[PDB]
């Protein structure tokens, strides 16, 4: 009983093309406890946790409890443990984080996968600090963006679509005024951090193709690279 969620692919112009298969002990995690506190004088759990820093005191800890029905997938350019699939840049400094973002899949059918900005530490840890952006809301729960964010967007299937800012929790946000202003976009509340077939993923300096199980399974990846080269034009 062997299941592959899908594949990553980083689009030219640490491997080629990352695949994903459901691993034998779950690897997910959800949030649970919150603990708010200020300082004067960055803080954490020794679990998984995340951590919004809003003053120069008060600091909320969200801290991430195990997921049975999840696999995390994490993305970046750190090589420590908790990375998956390491991405360099597609081209001087160096502009992709080290721990760029989660992809978190359904270990129960149809298998979804979905994208969250940011990926844990080799301490468990992901932190937003006051010089990044942040907010909650009426759902009651904290959220923030990355500083430059997990931008993406899917096409018409004709393709080229809208791009996206996805928030450390799923929420769809429409783009910052320029790509990381500390002034976040508008949410839109209609839309999910789901990936489904061929939609991309720009960390910020990489772009990568998602592809579902199934979506391999009947189109090869080579029909559709006209389409990302003109999409690709969208930048």
């Amino acid at each position: 009983e062997p299941v592959k969620y899908g594949e990553l692919v980083v689009l030219g112009y640490r491997k080629s093309r990352f695949a994903l298969y459901k691993r034998p002990k779950a690897n997910g995690v959800k949030p649970s406890t919150v603990h708010v506190i200020s300082t004067p004088q960055i803080s954490c759990k020794g679990q998984h946790s995340i951590s919004y820093t809003l003053s120069r005191n008060q600091t909320v800890v969200v801290e991430y409890t195990h997921d049975k029905d999840t696999d995390m997938f994490q993305v970046g350019r750190s090589t420590e443990s908790p990375i998956d699939f390491v991405v360099t840049d597609t081209i001087t400094q160096s502009t992709i984080s080290r721990f760029a973002c989660r992809i978190v899949c359904d270990r129960n059918e149809p298998y979804t996968a979905r994208i969250f900005a940011a990926g844990f530490d080799s301490s468990k840890n992901i932190f937003l600090g006051e010089k990044a952006a942040k907010w909650k809301n009426p759902d009651g729960h904290m959220d923030g963006l990355t500083t430059n964010g997990v931008l993406v967007m899917h096409p018409r299937g004709s393709q080229p679509g809208v791009w996206r800012e996805i928030s450390v929790c799923g929420d769809v946000y429409t783009l910052r005024e320029t790509r990381s202003a500390q002034q976040r976009g508008k949410l839109v509340e209609s839309e999910t951090n789901v990936l489904q077939d061929g939609s991309l993923i720009d960390l910020c300096g990489a772009t990568l193709l998602w592809r579902t199980a199934d979506g391999l399974f009947h189109t090869p990846t080579q029909k559709h690279i006209e389409a990302l080269r003109q999409e690709i034009n969208a930048a």
